[PDB]
């Protein structure tokens, strides 16, 4: 049944909608479109910061991170009022989380280190975790771009939503690690319309939220029910038929959210 509004969230907003939220204890899993691939856009970030704490001591976090000007490519609200002084990773992260600051991202990609800019490191951080669909070939902001049906830069609501599941309510981190990226997740700036627009005040939700080209809108969450119940909520949409200058739509990401919650009250 469900499904049935999915689709016709679709049809309201010329969209192609993708749910996953994992199944628990006490709930089924909740699918639609949930093993398509969509872009990963900005929702990468999120296991991009993960990264960096993973292969990284805490005492890495301290590390300042210097720039130029011409590293600035993307929406990076952060980054550029820091080009003189340079950030730490630390800062990095928490621009590359509650910021989606772009170029923040560019560098922790660089800090891991390798080919393509530190793209396929990440990917392999993803398989590390079980994941073998996902994959980032593109930096910022080119992976914001690709075409339709292109498989780069790619992950699934299925793929995604599982990784973020073990990143914050598995034991992918230690728990001091795991700490700072819930946190950075709890206090993200960007999400405020989508996933947090469609549950109730008194649920709990961290997110991270992606935007692109093609009407891209991503945002995957942790919700907390009223009580404490933990789930995870992956969303993603595009509008490919609607061009390269599709305008994304972020109330389709409320409404499905709502739909979500329906069915997890």
């Amino acid at each position: 049944d469900l499904a049935d509004r999915f689709a016709e969230l679709e049809r309201r907003y010329d969209a192609r909608l993708g749910v996953y939220v994992p199944a628990t204890g006490t709930t089924a899993a909740i699918e639609y479109r949930a093993d398509e691939r969509f872009a990963f856009c900005s929702t990468f970030k999120a296991p991009l910061v993960a990264a960096v704490l993973h292969q990284n001591p805490l005492t890495h976090l301290d590390k300042l991170i210097t720039y130029t000007s011409d590293d600035i490519r993307s929406i990076s609200p952060v980054a550029q009022q820091h080009v003189q002084t340079g950030m730490t990773i630390g800062q990095l992260c928490d621009a590359a989380i509650r910021y989606s600051d772009g170029t923040a991202a560019n560098l922790l990609l660089a800090d891991l280190g390798g080919p393509g800019g530190g793209t396929a490191a990440f990917t392999g951080y993803l398989r590390s975790l079980g994941d073998t669909v996902s994959r980032l070939d593109a930096e910022e902001p080119e992976l914001n771009r690709d075409p339709p049906g292109d498989e780069r830069d790619t992950t699934t609501p299925h793929a995604i939503a599982l990784v973020l599941q073990q990143l914050v309510l598995g034991n992918a981190l230690p728990p001091d690690k795991r700490a700072l990226l819930t946190d950075w997740m709890a206090r993200n700036t960007t999400g405020a319309k989508r996933i947090r627009a469609g549950f109730p005040a008194d649920w709990k939700v961290i997110d991270k939220t992606g935007t692109g080209d093609y009407g891209r809108a991503n945002d995957i969450a942790v919700v907390w029910s009223p009580t404490g119940v933990p789930y995870v909520v992956a969303v993603m949409s595009d509008r490919a038929g609607g061009g390269y200058d599709a305008e994304p739509r972020e109330a389709l990401l409320a409404e499905a959210a709502t739909c979500v919650a329906g069915v997890l009250a």
